[PDB]
């Protein structure tokens, strides 16, 4: 019926699989264990080979330039009044390094095993509910070969669409784990799947009961500005729009509606899982967003199914033939086991006493006795053995050897310019950009001290009812400018749950890109290319302030800030913050 | 790239080289492949006078 839907959308997976289900194992079949099916009447000693790894390991050393510590952003709309506590914008993991290390085997690996992943905090865990930014991290999903594949059009980065609603990872007897945090269920959803064991079950694990989770179906929401034919019976109700100039003002012909996002009832029916049944009811997740970004790779392709192998397919050909070198001998080593010369020896068969090792020469009774017509030998000499001193393998294996080293190739050069950064590390900065919906988009945690003028304080706006006259500062007193004062203040509206299309805030997070932007940047890149390009002058050394001065240590960062420049300002400051500074008598 | 005798367009690449450079190396497998994987009784063959 029409219940099926996404099944076909998912079944094309098994239709796109064909042999990639079998041939995506092959990626590590060359890096792991045996020579598999091809050989007919295969030989002994089985499975230790290796020799592959360094290419897909040591070049990951080229991926470690990453750290890129960044803070303290310029722009207009963003007010750096709260910049003191704003530090949560830059790094959510700032209280642990384990998040930086956790890239581990997952993220670096697009070939040897499955790709990496990333998870932000599932909203509002009760841990540490105090102030702005609290995040830590978890493992990126296990490889699980190809049978975990993420496909709709296999194009977009980070959704903005409802697809790969499938979220699955394998488990064990205890692997059910934390899902019991509310209902406890039966612990068993019990879907039944079919995996390629090749039907005879030759091996150990008979386990069953494959379980998963989903979100919703196609999850399409359009704001959908609204006008329709009034009197004609109007079935199907309202459509949705692209270009507005036609429809601007109907006020003469049109009605007065004032309707904004009214649906509040069902649209698409898949429920959740299966061909033959479905069960669950009343499942919704918090507020609905998608700041969870599984990482993707990039290569342009030819046809149909989504496949891009690793960078190195070259391991097979040259490396077969070394095992061939040891094979042609290791088979015949028992067939040339250091054996006997002949025929003037009369030893033939003899007494058993003689296998004690024979360190005395005379041995046993040699004779020339034979029977024939006359004396002449027929070749009892030349044949013993002969080597062929293997020949053709010389430059065939020099070309195999010089070949299989092509896997190591990235940007062969000397030094300095024409960077050796990896094509896989240049799609890592779009993983810095992975999340589309961050923005300032939703602000609930972390935003400020108060919300909507602390939802009390705007009462000052009503205090305009006061008679007589409003005046400016007098009766100074000793307190004066100390912080946290409210008497004469002008503020209107409010701020909560961000705003509708209104600036005054902006995303402080990532400009990541080329090396342009400098706060103090290349000063900790020191002399690696030349050295300081700005000599000095008599007034001009007072402008070197921006060059050197950096960070941290203790509170000994004082450095002329609080004394010299106050009564008169000779050299200025970089972006004076100074809520209030100078007092005058 | 664009230009041609007719109006047909096959883009002009730098990778068009394949040809006989590689293929004879691919033909060499006719030499070895049948005399290695097969078992053509290569031995120190002597003294089967009869049977």
């Amino acid at each position: 019926e029409s219940i099926l839907s996404r099944f076909d959308a998912d079944w094309t997976a098994s239709d796109e699989a064909r042999r990639e289900a079998k041939n995506d194992l092959f990626f590590s079949r060359v890096s792991q264990w045996d020579d598999w099916l091809s050989q007919y009447t295969t030989l002994q000693y089985r499975g230790q080979f290796d020799v592959v790894r360094p290419v897909v390991r040591k070049l990951v050393s080229e991926m470690r330039q990453n750290p890129i510590d960044v803070l303290y952003r310029p722009k207009d709309g963003a007010r750096p009044d709260a910049a003191d506590v704003l530090m949560g914008m830059y790094r959510t993991d700032m209280r642990h390094n384990t998040a930086k290390i956790a890239v581990n085997i997952a993220v670096r690996e697009q070939i040897e095993a499955g790709v990496g992943a990333w998870r932000l905090v599932t909203d509002y865990e009760d841990q540490s509910p105090t102030s702005n930014n609290q995040v830590i991290r978890r493992e990126p999903i296990h490889s699980a070969c190809s049978h975990v594949i993420w496909d709709s059009n296999s194009k977009l980065m980070d959704k903005s669409d409802a697809r790969h609603c499938t979220v699955i990872h394998s488990m064990s007897q205890n692997g059910w784990e934390d899902f019991a945090e509310k209902y406890d269920l039966d612990a068993d959803d019990i879907p039944s799947f079919q995996n390629p064991n090749d039907w005879v079950f030759p091996w150990l694990t008979q386990d069953t009961i494959q379980i998963a989770e989903f979100y919703e179906v196609v999850e399409k929401k359009e704001t959908a500005f609204i006008y329709q034919d009034p009197v004609t019976g109007e079935p199907v109700s309202y459509f949705k729009r692209d270009i507005k100039d036609v429809i601007d003002d109907l006020a003469d012909s049109g009605f007065i509606k004032i309707a904004e996002r009214q649906i509040k009832r069902r649209r698409v029916y898949k429920s959740i899982i299966t061909c033959t049944a479905v069960l669950k009811d009343k499942q919704l997740i918090a507020g609905e967003h998608i700041p969870i970004v599984p990482v993707f790779g990039e290569w342009g392709f030819v046809e149909d199914k989504e496949v891009y192998e690793g960078v190195v397919r070259l391991t097979k050909d040259g490396q077969r033939l070394r095992n061939m070198i040891m094979s042609f001998n290791a088979d015949i080593v028992a067939r040339t086991p250091k054996k006997k010369p002949f025929f003037w020896p009369e030893q033939i068969a003899g007494f058993e006493h003689m296998y004690d090792g024979n360190d005395d020469y005379p041995y046993y009774l040699l004779n020339r006795t034979d029977e024939n017509s006359g004396d002449l030998p027929t070749q009892p000499l030349a044949y013993y053995e002969n080597p062929e001193v293997p020949q053709a393998n010389a430059y065939m294996l020099e070309a195999a050897t010089s070949a299989v080293k092509e896997v190591a190739t990235l940007g062969v050069d000397t030094e300095a310019v024409n960077g050796g950064q990896v094509a896989f590390d240049t799609v890592n900065q779009l993983n810095m950009r992975a999340d589309l919906e961050t923005y300032v988009f939703q602000d609930n945690l972390a935003t400020a001290m108060r919300r909507d003028g602390e939802i009390y304080q705007s009462i000052v706006n009503d205090i305009y009812d006061v008679p007589r006259n409003v005046t400016i500062t007098l009766e100074d007193g000793s307190e004066k400018d100390v912080q946290l004062m409210a008497e004469v203040v002008d503020l209107a509206t409010g701020e909560k749950q961000v705003l509708n299309d209104i600036r005054g805030r902006y995303e402080c997070y990532t400009d990541v890109g080329p090396s342009f932007q400098s706060m103090k940047q290349q000063n900790r890149a020191e002399i690696l290319e030349l050295l300081g390009k700005t000599p000095q002058g008599t007034p001009e050394y007072q402008l070197l302030l921006l060059q050197y001065f950096t960070l941290l240590d203790g509170k000994g960062v004082e450095m002329m800030r609080d004394y010299a420049n106050k009564q008169l300002i000779q050299m200025g400051v970089k972006k004076p913050e100074t809520p209030e500074e100078q007092q005058w008598l």
